[PDB]
């Protein structure tokens, strides 16, 4: 095993807005002046270096400013070791709004808005329009519209819209909007019912 080890070891660690995470950097060293440094936001909270074999970095009540690349550097007997890990701070939406909130057969469009979300990158944040547990075939996605929420941290409001196909017979009792967020080691989802009236 390498002299320097970080737990957790993954190159990207995701932390929710308001949550906590602890990164422990351990350096095995027989010599006396072994040093462990946590840095990466040196222009900000700053770098911290100690004569030690163990240094723990803790993010508490994570804010978006906690995000960024951290590096643990260990020095033992003139040799230097490192581990680089990106902290990703995200906010999964705490509310979806569907418009219209209920559909009548024949309605041509439905919109689903995710509130207070970040990141908005479509490679992480996705929207699906389902009937049963399957994607509704023929639903044309008009593309996410992104805006800031009103005024730490600035979060976003993201709306997907679909032109609807005929819903067919038998008419489904509901559609569902699902917002899904995919990050390293994580898949988060929010499915909201859309009643179909009449
Ligand atoms: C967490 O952070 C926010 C500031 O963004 C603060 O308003 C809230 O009270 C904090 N919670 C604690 C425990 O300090």
């Amino acid at each position: 095993v390498k002299p320097l080890q970080v737990e957790p070891p993954e190159p990207v660690v995701a932390v929710a807005l308001g949550a906590s995470r602890q990164l422990t950097c351990r350096l095995a060293c027989a010599d006396r002046g072994a040093s462990v440094q946590w840095r990466g936001l040196d222009t900000s909270l700053g770098a911290v270096q100690s004569d030690t074999g163990r240094s723990v970095l803790t993010v508490r009540n994570a804010s978006l400013s906690a995000a960024g690349t951290r590096v643990c550097v260990g020095s033992c007997g003139g040799r230097t070791f490192q581990h680089t890990v990106q902290l990703l701070v995200y906010a999964f939406p705490n509310q979806l709004t569907v418009s219209p909130a209920a559909l009548v057969p024949g309605d041509p469009e439905v919109a689903c808005t995710a509130h207070k979300v970040t990141p908005v990158d479509p490679n992480a944040l996705s929207f699906s329009l389902l009937v049963g547990g399957q994607e509704l075939e023929g639903a044309q996605a008009l593309g996410p519209e992104v805006q800031e929420e009103e005024e730490e941290d600035v979060l976003f409001r993201v709306t997907e819209r679909w032109r609807l196909p005929p819903l067919g017979t038998p008419v489904p009792p509901a559609l569902y909007c699902q917002a899904t967020m995919r990050l390293p080691g994580l898949e988060l989802s929010h499915r909201q019912a859309i009643p179909v009236l009449h």
